[PDB]
């Protein structure tokens, strides 16, 4: 699915994302636009045969087992494909334990890139 951008806020808030370690909701809604504009199936293939998976382009190099990705870590204990569902759970936990990792939302580069700096409350601006 797409979600539009105060649905997606909405249920990010009630997946537990708003302020979670240290992260106002807007930055992870500014993060689901420019990684995947919106879309829980979007995927894009790396350079280094990993690929990034979902809402939150989590990438299989590190994060998720796609059976495929040479230097698995899989530190989310989940299948890749399990992330392309229209509910936002999988991903959501994921992401949670990206952001603990102890580098911040740094991980994503859509974020760091094109969220990290602006004001980032205006994606849940009239929601």
């Amino acid at each position: 699915k797409v979600f539009g951008r105060c649905e997606l806020a909405a249920a990010m808030k009630r997946h537990g994302l708003d302020n979670y370690r240290g992260y106002s909701l807007g930055n992870w809604v500014c993060a689901a636009k420019f990684e995947s504009n919106f879309n829980t199936q979007a995927t894009n293939r790396n350079t280094d045969g990993s690929t990034d998976y979902g809402i939150l382009q989590i990438n299989s190099r590190w994060w998720c087992n796609d059976g495929r990705t040479p230097g698995s870590r899989n530190l989310c204990n989940i299948p890749c494909s399990a992330l392309l569902s229209s509910d936002i759970t999988a991903s959501v936990n994921c992401a949670k334990k990206i952001v603990s990792d102890g580098n911040g939302m740094n991980a994503w580069v859509a974020w760091r890139n094109r969220c990290k700096g602006t004001d980032v409350q205006a994606w849940i601006r009239g929601c």
